[PDB]
This record gives structure tokens, sequence and C-alpha cells, in this order.
């Protein structure tokens, strides 16, 4: 027999997905694959699991169902918060229930509820695809279309597939396996109607949540400074207005830690008091890497905007295009004071485990609780008694730049499908309330509907590669709830090919195993991989970083002092002794970065980026004005290597005790001479497919040039690209901002190129590296 205490009994029977358990385990009965709908707090992720059990999924001498009942999390906050809750719920039964959110933990024998993540479910597919210990798998928050959920969701479309013809065969000797999608939202048409996925339908049930109004309360204006924001609302929400926990919405770690710090500060206990350790975290974050756990937007560290409050501010003006703050009309109640303690926590994914669990605790008496959470606690759990919603409307999240090929992780507006999700979490006990930190206007104008599936927020070669590292081995017609198109998958492959990432036959090579542990776009992941030689790692540190944020040298087009315009095209109709002055101490700054390598852009940018490391704080402005730099890329380079640095150490062990790096660590010697040709080959080994001849060297006297030739007049022409009926549409020129320019000596024989550029319409000019000799 299973006994359950009495509060937990009583409160299964309130939530809406208890009710409906006659036809989700009909539909489970009659169907392989189920998708369940319901909202956060309906009871999906404690509930479902239970109903399999009882039902004798996993009973030990089962005759059909024998088999774990395996249920994946993308956020493994969820999957260990949930399986602790779910233990609770099975009284006497709780010991069956564990989790796995780390690779190499094995798991106790007596597990037979298994909460995991997403990638652990990837990498048990590896050896034994079947998934034959398992009689269910629940994919949880489907919703939230995270890569790997995607992945999974393809993977157990076959596997269900494979484990149903199986049964059919032999029934003693195979078990059917019953596959359930769980979702927040109805939005599962790319599960549902996918026939590559699913070629009958599985059933779509609804489970109908009953979600108390919560009035939402816009801000007049949209603050810069959200976490001060933030801060200001929590205080007033805490000292105004009746009982009632509040969950503030930020966007990672550091902002969640000194949120926390402000709070505990500004509504202590009395001293000494026993909570005042309660609430001690002694540690910021466990140690974490990509070796050990698939890391979350969340953890990841490597963002490449500029932070900028008037570009801020001018971005959402139409704002200002139209007295007392909404929301705080109803009073203190007795028993309660302006200035009773806050019971303040974190919640984020870094976070330890036995401090995440502190969440889900009453608060002491006397005291409100106050939850400072990322979007972990948006839809994948749900803290008891929340009344306030305080929303900054942002997100950390993965972006890929199309024009560049950067990958990084950025704090931007989240979508209004999950600004409403946060709101909701005010109304699950009683109506309540949501604060969000930004105007109407911004929120219609700037919140996109929806968010982006994150597969749409990928380099495809970061897909590619991410499947490979899984040994899933056919990719071209791989099940993907929203596929990308099979052009790009086979150039995806092709160009992790020249990476050396895949071999010849398309599998994943040792370097391509490295190069998938990093965060970056694989062309910066192997520049990285092949740099730990002769010292060299800062210098490609320092190149990846700027190559990342941009290109930080005003030119002097952009100054307006150009002599000669920028294309030869005759078309169109104090300051002259200015401008040539201007041109003189242009130049001059110029030729001051070009020391290290006559032939090479890419290494004026890795000298810039050296300097501004021996320039102190109160020189920042001077320096750029001088060099006509943009200095608030400078600043942010410096950002950049600090966390890339971060997490190329991190990566090194196989636990994280990678120290905070200091702004005197990036101070850099000036490289040496075969320092230089090196790193111009690590360079090449990330663009080793983006290599130019000079149309003169294929093809000698079959083509015109002259001995006075402008240098930006001189043909390349790519070696891999693609010859024309018509030769000549197929040629590249240096642009004339490029060192090249200043040669006059003949201009190197193969350069190596970041991309090509064909807006500006004189010719296709190459944005180049350096040279290949
Ligand atoms: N320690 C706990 N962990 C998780 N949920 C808890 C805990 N204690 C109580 N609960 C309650 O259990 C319910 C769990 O619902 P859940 O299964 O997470 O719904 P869904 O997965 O559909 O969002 C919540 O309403 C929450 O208030
Ligand atoms: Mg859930």
């Amino acid at each position: 027999d299973l006994s359950r205490s009495d509060e937990i009994q009583k409160a299964r029977i309130q939530l809406p997905v208890f009710g409906e358990e006659h036809k989700i385990m009909e539909a489970i009965h009659h169907n392989d694959v189920v998708i369940i709908c319901g909202e956060t707090g309906s009871g999906k992720t404690t509930q479902v699991p239970q109903f399999l059990y009882e039902a004798g999924f996993g009973a030990e001498d089962s005759p059909d169902y024998p088999g774990m009942v395996g249920i994946t999390q993308p956020r493994r906050v969820a999957a260990v918060s949930m399986a602790e809750r779910v233990a609770n719920e099975l009284g006497d039964h709780g010991h069956k229930v564990g989790y796995q959110i780390r690779f190499d933990s094995t798991a106790k024998e007596d597990t037979k509820v298994k909460f995991m993540t997403d990638g652990v479910l990837l990498r048990e597919m590896m050896h034994d695809f079947k998934l034959t210990k398992y009689s269910s798998i629940i994919i949880d928050e489907a919703h939230e279309r995270n890569i790997n959920t995607d992945i999974l969701i393809g993977m157990l479309s076959r596997c269900v597939r494979l484990r149903a013809k199986l049964h059919k065969e032999n029934p003693i000797e195979h078990k059917k396996l019953k596959l359930i999608i769980m979702s927040a939202t109805l939005r599962v048409s790319d599960f549902s109607e996918n026939k590559t996925l699913f070629p009958i339908a599985p059933p779509v049930l609804q489970v109908d949540a009953r979600q108390f109004p919560v009035s939402i309360h816009f801000n007049r204006r949209t603050a810069f400074n959200y976490t001060d924001e933030a801060f200001r609302k929590t205080c007033k929400i805490h000292q105004k207005l009746p009982p009632g926990a509040i969950l503030v919405f930020l966007t990672g770690q550091q902002e969640i830690t000194h949120m926390v710090k402000r709070l505990r500060k500004e509504f202590p206990f009395k001293k000494n008091s026993k909570y005042n350790k309660d609430l001690e975290t002694p540690v910021s974050k466990m140690g974490i890497n990509s070796k050990t756990t698939d890391l979350e937007a969340e953890d990841i560290d490597f963002s490449v905007q500029v932070i900028d409050q008037d570009k801020f501010k001018s971005a959402i003006r139409y704002e200002e295009d139209e007295e007392e703050e909404e929301g705080f009309e109803e009073v203190l109640t007795e028993g309660q004071t302006a200035n009773d303690p806050l019971y303040v926590l974190p919640l984020y994914s870094l976070l330890p485990t036995k401090e995440q669990m502190r969440v889900f605790q009453k608060p002491p008496q006397g005291s409100r609780l106050c939850i400072v959470a990322t979007n972990v606690a948006e839809t994948s759990l749900t803290i008891p008694g929340v009344r306030y919603v305080v929303d900054s409307g942002r997100s950390k999240e993965r972006k890929y730049n199309e024009s560049n090929g950067v990958q990084s992780f950025e704090v931007g507006w989240v979508s209004k499908a999950s600004a409403n999700q946060r709101s909701g979490r005010a109304g699950r006990t009683g109506p309540g309330h949501c604060y969000r930190l930004y105007s109407s206007a911004v929120f219609e104008h700037d919140f996109e509907q929806f968010s982006k599936p994150e597969i749409l927020r990928m380099p495809v070669e970061s897909i590619v590669l991410q499947m490979k590292s899984m040994a899933i081995h056919n990719i071209i017609n791989f099940p993907f709830p929203t596929p990308p198109d099979r052009v790009a998958l086979s150039k995806a492959i092709q160009l992790l090919q020249y990476l050396g990432a895949l071999d010849n036959k398309e599998m994943i090579t040792e370097d391509g195993k490295k190069m998938s542990l990093f965060p970056l776009s694989p062309r910066f992941s192997k520049m990285l991989l092949v740099s730990d030689e002769k010292a060299c790692l800062p210098y490609i540190v320092a190149i990846v970083s700027a190559l990342s944020v941009g290109d930080p040298f005003i030119n002097e087009f952009e100054l307006g002092i150009n002599e000669i315009s920028r294309k030869p095209n005759p078309d169109e109709n104090m300051d002259p002794e200015l401008k040539k002055e201007l041109r003189s101490k242009f130049y001059k700054s110029r030729s001051q970065f070009s020391k290290l390598d006559k032939f090479s852009d890419v290494f004026r940018l890795l000298s810039v980026v050296s300097a501004m490391d021996y320039v102190p704080k109160e020189q920042k402005e001077i320096f750029m004005k001088k060099n006509f730099l943009r200095g608030k890329l400078m600043e942010e380079i410096v950002k950049l290597r600090k966390q890339l640095m971060y997490i190329i150490k991190s990566n090194t062990s196989k636990e994280n005790i990678a120290v905070v790096i200091r702004n005197e660590d990036l101070k850099s010697d000036i490289p040496s001479v075969i320092q230089i040709k090196l790193l111009k080959q690590m360079i090449c080994a990330g663009f080793v497919d983006h290599v130019a001849v000079r149309a003169d060297v294929l093809f000698p006297d079959d083509a015109k040039i002259t001995n006075r030739t402008s240098i930006i007049n001189i043909p390349y022409i790519p070696v891999l690209a693609t010859r024309t009926p018509n030769i000549e549409d197929c040629f590249v020129y240096i642009h004339p901002t490029s060192i090249l320019n200043n040669l006059g000596e003949m201009p190197p024989k193969y350069m190596l190129y970041y991309s090509l550029h064909l807006g500006g319409n004189n010719k296709t000019r190459m944005n180049t590296l350096c040279d290949i000799a």
C-alpha cells in the first residue's frame, strides 16, 4: 500500500490535473504519444508521474510497464525541486523517486521515477537508443523550445515508433513505451501536426486551470536601471501592502545576489537572529561547467552588446508621448508593520541545491517571503503564496547575429507570452498584482508576441555540432519540430568538416567534442582550441573578443574627412584646414596600431585592444578621442575578454574552481614575430574556407593589371568561389580603410577574410583578417 500525509493528499485534490486523471490515463492507455497542455500550477509535473506510478508503471513485476518512468526538464532547478516534491507526495513510496542532473552521476538502485534534464536523456540514448530501462518518458516544459528539448522530441518520436514495432512482434520480450509531452500553452502544432514527428497525430489534452485575476500595473516610463527600480518597487510593496509573497524577476545570478543583499540590509531580522543565517548563501554558485552538465543560457556569461543608457532611452522615446503609482491602494493588516523582516531568498540555476530548496518553505511568522529569481520561476515551478510579482520584463537568452556569425547570450525584452506567464504567478492562491517595470507603450511596441524557438537563435553549425556530439548520425532527415533548411544543414556539415569538427564520414572528432563544449560559434571555438601554444591564448582571446564586439575604429569616411570619395562612380552633386589637421592625426593614430604586422587588419585590432589595458581610468576618454575610437566598444571588449577567459579556465578543470579575473590580468606583452605568424595560422584554422588569392596568380597575363593600380583595385578571387560563365562577376577587393592601403609594395598573394560585403555597390569588398604565407 501507499500512504501519503493528510496535508499532501488534501493539497493534491485542489490541482486541476488531479481532476483530469481519468481522461489523461485513458488517453495514455489508448495512445503511445500524448500531449498534455495546462497552465503553470496545474499539477502537470507533480501529478502525471504519480498517475503512472500508481497505475503500475515501474512496478517490480509489471508484465507491461516494468521500466522506470523518466521525466525530463530543460531546467535543472526544476528537475531537482520537482523530484523532491514528488518524493514527498509519494509518502512511504518516496524513496522510489530520484534525479540526475550531472552526466556522471549514477542513480540509486530503487529509483523508479527519475527526474533529469533533457541532456541527460539524450546522452542515455547514445548507449541505448531504445531506452529499454523506461516504460514511459515525460518530456516536460516543451513550450520553452530549448534546443535539447526539440532534439529529444525528435529522438523520442523515433524511439516510440521502434519500441512499438518490437512490442508488436513479441510483447513478452519488448515492452511498449508511453511518450508524454507536456506544455504550459496550446502552442503545440509544431509537435501535434508535424507528420514527420508523428505520422498519426497524438491526442492533445487540455487541463482547465483556475487562475485568479491578476491586476497588471505598468510603470509610467521604462527605467534603464531596472535593478534599482525593482528594489524600489519591492520595498514599496513590502512596506504598504497586505500579507503575501513577492516574486521578483531579474535575469542572472549577479543581479540576484546584489538585490538580495540590498533587501536583507533594508529589512533585517533582529540582531543575531537565527534567521539571519537561514538566509545566508555562503556559495553563490556551484562548481559547474559544460563537461558535467548542460549549461543553460542563464549560466553563460558571454555578452557582446554595448550597454548604454542614451541608446536605450532614444530607442524608447515614443513612450514619452504620454500622479500616483498604481496598485498601492490596499493597506497593511493587523500584525503587520512597515518594517517587518523580509525573508528574501535567491533562486537561479547556478544556486546550490540545498539553498534552492529553501524557496518552498513558509516564511517565519511576522516576516514576508521574497523570492528574487530568474525566469526559472516563470513556468517551471510554483512558489506558494505569491501575491505580488515584480517584473523587469527582461531575460538573458541565446542570440545569433546573422550578419557576423556571432552567437552570444544577451539581456533583452521577453516576449508578451513570457510577460503574461510571469504575471500569472501572482494568481495561484488568490487575486494578486503584477508590477511591470516598463510602460504599456514599450510592452506593445517592443515585446514580441511570442519568443523564437532556440533552434532559430543558433548558428546551424552549432545545431549540427551538438547533435553530432550526441552521436545522432542522420542530420538531414532528422525529425525536428522546427526544421532548418536542408541546404543550410548541408552547408553546416561541410563547415564543421573544414573546421575539423567532423571527419570524412561526418562523425564528430575529438576536437569536435572539445569545440562542442564552448558556448561560442564553432569558428571561434576552433580558434581558441588550437591556440594553447607559445603563450598565444591571450592574444586569441583578445582577437575573438574584438571580432565578437565589432570594429572599434572610426574611419575617415565616417569622420567626413576623406579626400577622395568612398566609391569612384561620378554620381550625385576652418573646415578645410581643420580637416587636413584631422587627417594628419588620424593617420598617425592608425599607424600607431599597425606596427605588429604590415598586412593584417586583425592585428591592428589586437593592437588597440592591447593598448587599452595600459590606459588608466582617467585617460580612457582622451585616449578614445585622440585615436578616433568607439570607447563603449572598447570597454565592452575589456568586459568580454574577462568573460571569455573565465569560460576557458572553467573548462580546463573538471570541477570549476576558476577564479574571478581582474582588469590587471589582461595586461599583454606585445607578440613576437613568430608569435604573430602562429596567430595567423590559428586564425586561418577558424577561417580555412575564406581564403582569397590575387587573380594575377591563379591567372597571370589572362587578366588586366598595371604597375600603378590602386591597391583597392587589385582583384582577388576566393578559392572556394563559384566561377561563373563570365568570370569577373566573382572577384572581390581590398577595402579602402584596411592597413593594406598603406603598402605601395604589392599586396599579399593569399589573404584571409572574415566576410565579404556587397552593399556599397562599387565592387564586393573584403573584410580582411591577415595574409597567409
Ligand atoms: N516543495 C514544493 N515544490 C513544488 N511544488 C510545491 C511544493 N510545495 C507545494 N507545492 C505546490 O504544488 C503545486 C505543484 O504544481 P506543478 O506540478 O509544479 O504544476 P505544473 O507542473 O503544471 O506547473 C504548486 O501549486 C505548488 O503550490
Ligand atoms: Mg511543471
